């Protein structure tokens, strides 16, 4: 069984859960982890959804090189200098030094935007809407954590270029809403949509929109996905331009966006829904939604029981429920109950001889442990209903927790008190970078780490009163901003 | 398209892959951008192969790209040596293939025979930093592939899988890409040194008279399980351990390059309907009649989508119809569906098939039926022509002189062969301006069976050729 308790040592519980659910295997290189099928399948579910949705918006998939030349990486002001010591450099092939070192992509702006500049020769060439599913590398020496913060990770990065600001601004919010759908509708995780402050936005962009999630077990928030409006900053840098004949003597620089989402998704799912029995899969992304286990197991009664289990399997498959029949003779029914509970399968379907003879079975929900006796004839109906109820239940519980842990404060003193209780706080804020630094410094100083901004919510809990001051007291508030201790 | 396939193939190829918007060049050599038109073909291959291996019980995963020095050493490898300006404690290698990352995990996952089989696949990128001359799709420094790695308790289930995977690869080439291939096994010289035997599919590119390996499926036997200690308890004998039997298999975007080299023509790319992102492109050729024509095009679009035909209506105002004809011809779209006002008012349309250029006039009410028929015929036609080509260019020669002569005509040859490494080296140096290498020992040779070296008897008919 799982013996680590989530409320006692969270980091050990997390390591136990991700390994005993067979999601993660550790590699011999720090910050690099093997995604076993149980975790990879969740990424595949997210991919299926998001891929279909961006195709509806006109985005097409592609694959750009993993390697960036020294010249291309350092040619334009695409990234702040603090990232320099975290680029992984290939310097030799076999035993002999390369003429010029080449970098592993940490993101693909510097490989994609020179090609965009080649491809945009007139108005007709826009828009360009490309996505790629790929791995990136950011070689930090801070402590890594499986799924949440790693050196190599899988993601998707979309990059779009448009003739007008309005088309681009529309896409930014559409993509952000798809990310919120990934978290809320697939993973049953509530998120807060907002704009990053000036300090936390992508430096080279116009503005950054974000979704923020809350991990109550650690009292910390974490960014779930991001959608940037780059404006014309990168088009001016890379000369992504066209000319209108109706406007002679003027360049038209493309308006650009970029957006990304990673396997961090899975880690947040694990941290939010996981419990002291192990992983808990939302039915929308569970590789296996129902596991059928023969229990209470004569020598032809046994064959009848096995055939009944396969009857349920085929009926469920027939109604698009993802189902596995664990018919292993080697393992005890208790062993199987435990194995699939650790893996978070939403429903265990128990079939024993007595129930078979009485044309019934037992369904056990993973989230609550509730057991239900179901008539055989209702199998497809009831189980679908139960799966839907599990999904809602998970979201509802997580939403309640966010509601208790995200609150309004209008003074530094109240903010400090609430923050130190392990919650995130919406405060009136002047938006200035220096003030944000001061908030981090003084909440660190006065705690009894510093708070960072998470986002400026699009829909704050309260509306800023006229003349309301920032918590710094010195400048008027520009907006309610969500702050907390962060991942 | 200006360049001609029959004169300057390399230039023809560069023009076709760029004007079809499949490839863009990168500022590092041997690395190429896969634009959507190319990537879509890879996605179609992936959809097929992924479904098929799932039916065999293979599960997808993702192992790390980085290999430690020690694990790798238990070679044109790209080495990471620093992060920023900070030298790493130890250099780490980019995977050229994932045996050395996967099999330590395999050895930890296998304790009893109940832990077998293990059947894992990953769709990923690998890196082989050679300085030989690269070619888009066909031979590149970084490439997308799938690598499957399986572990079993017995030799027999492993052997079964090797052959099933090779047949899936032959399905990818022959059924999806309309490319005939020759199944066989590699000679001692050419087989994977880390395995017991290597099965392969070989394809032929007549424009260069050269063969190319399309995919590969190895039986590794107990080589790697002895090296990495992938062991399980003997079910009958107390205390005794057995080593697992293993396979690995792989397939890359080389597929798309072979498809381009085989079916492409002097008008550009030619897509087999089974992998074409767009199978039919609808092109329009009084304000009321303008609106009605657009609506008719949209009718065809919706009807073809309703019958699961992949269709785009190019209703764009900012491009001439002739520009569209040429654009979608360069891209190899199998069928151009032309609707003009007169066609609309005659309840008919024109379908132009890309492979032959034939223009068919089709009654409107038959749109869904006939177009499906035409798509099927295009697929078959492509395959049939390619097979004709292969049969024309693969012949038996039972003596060296004829073999050399056959080879210099730009063909590949099945010869009686002894199998010895020394002899294969001698055939290479003799036939040299490259000398011929062995391609495979065909499962089904042209003729039933001494070597063409004389000094030895022939162990098998072997297919030899100048190879990519
Ligand atoms: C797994 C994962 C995810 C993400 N990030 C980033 C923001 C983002 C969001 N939202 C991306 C835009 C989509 C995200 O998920 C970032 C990372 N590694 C790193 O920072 C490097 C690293 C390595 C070791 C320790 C600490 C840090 N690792
Ligand atoms: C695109 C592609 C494909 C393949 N290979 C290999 C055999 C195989 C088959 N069949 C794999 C098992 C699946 C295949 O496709 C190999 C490659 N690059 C290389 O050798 C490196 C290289 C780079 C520049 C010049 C010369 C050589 N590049
Ligand atoms: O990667 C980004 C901005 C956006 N790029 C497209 C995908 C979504 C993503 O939010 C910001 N970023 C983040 N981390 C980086 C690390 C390094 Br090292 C470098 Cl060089 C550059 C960067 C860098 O540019
Ligand atoms: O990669 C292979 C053997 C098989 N691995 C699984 C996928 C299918 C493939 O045929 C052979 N191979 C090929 N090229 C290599 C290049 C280098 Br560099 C290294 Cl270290 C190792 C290798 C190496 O092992
Ligand atoms: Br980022
Ligand atoms: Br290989
Ligand atoms: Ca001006
Ligand atoms: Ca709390
Ligand atoms: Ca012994
Ligand atoms: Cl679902
Ligand atoms: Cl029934
Ligand atoms: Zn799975
Ligand atoms: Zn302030
Ligand atoms: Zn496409
Ligand atoms: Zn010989």
């Amino acid at each position: 069984g799982l013996e680590a308790k989530k409320e006692e040592n969270l980091a050990d519980w997390y390591s136990q859960v991700i390994t005993k659910s067979e999601m993660i295997e550790y590699h011999d290189i720090s910050g690099c982890y093997i995604l076993r099928p149980w975790a990879y399948a969740i990424w595949e579910a997210i991919k299926d959804f998001f891929d279909a949705e961006i195709k509806k918006l006109g985005v097409e998939n592609c694959y750009f090189p993993m390697f960036v030349s020294q010249s291309a990486l350092e040619k334009e002001k695409t990234h702040v200098a603090d990232f320099a010591p975290e680029v992984a450099w290939v310097t030799r092939s076999g035993k002999t030094e390369l003429a010029e070192p080449i970098a592993i992509r940490p993101t693909s702006e510097t490989v994609m935007y020179p090609a965009y500049a080649k491809w945009v020769q007139s108005h007709r060439d826009l828009p360009i809407k490309l996505n790629q599913w790929c791995n990136v590398v950011r070689w930090e020496f801070k402590h890594p954590q499986p799924f949440l913060r790693t050196r190599e990770f899988l993601w998707q990065e979309g990059h779009s270029a448009f003739a007008t600001m309005e088309e681009a601004a529309e896409e930014v919010l559409q993509i952000l809403d798809l990310y919120a759908q990934v978290y809320e509708e697939l993973l049953a995780i509530p998120v807060v949509k907002g704009r990053k402050t000036e300090k936390e936005k992508f430096a080279g962009g116009d503005y950054t929109t974000t979704i923020e999630a809350f991990i109550s077990a650690s009292g910390r928030a974490i960014q779930g996905g991001t959608s940037h409006h780059l404006g014309q900053n990168f088009s001016k840098m890379f000369e992504i331009v066209f000319e209108d004949p109706k406007i002679p003597g003027e360049k038209q620089f493309a308006y650009q966006n970029s957006w990304g989402l990673t396997t961090r998704t899975i880690g947040v799912m694990t941290m939010v829904h996981g419990d002291n029995m192990g992983l808990v899969l939302p039915p929308r992304v569970a590789c296996v939604q129902v596991v059928i286990i023969p229990c209470g197991i004569s020598e032809e009664d046994k064959e009848a029981l096995i055939a009944k289990c396969n009857d349920y399997r085929r009926r469920l498959l027939s109604v698009n429920i993802r189902v596995r029949a664990d018919l292993r003779d080697n393992y005890s029914p208790g062993w199987k109950f435990n194995h699939w509970e650790l893996k978070g399968v939403p429903i265990r379907l128990e079939v024993g001889p007595r129930d078979m003879k009485s044309c019934q079975f037992v369904a056990v929900r993973r989230d609550t442990g509730e057991k239900l006796t179901v008539a055989e004839n209702e199998a497809e109906t009831k189980l679908q209903a139960i799966l839907e109820d599990i999904q809602v239940t998970l979201f509802t519980r997580a939403s309640e927790d966010l509601k208790t842990h995200m609150v309004v404060a209008n003074t530094m003193e109240d903010f400090q008190k609430i923050l130190d209780s392990g919650k995130i706080v919406q405060i009136p804020f002047c938006g200035e970078i220096d003030c944000e630094d001061w908030i981090k410094k003084t909440t660190a100083r006065d705690q009894d780490m510093g708070a960072k901004s998470l986002c400026i919510p699009f829909k704050p809990l309260c509306e800023l009163q006229p003349g309301a001051k920032c918590v710094c007291g010195k400048n008027p508030a520009k907006y309610y901003t969500l702050f907390g201790r962060s991942y």
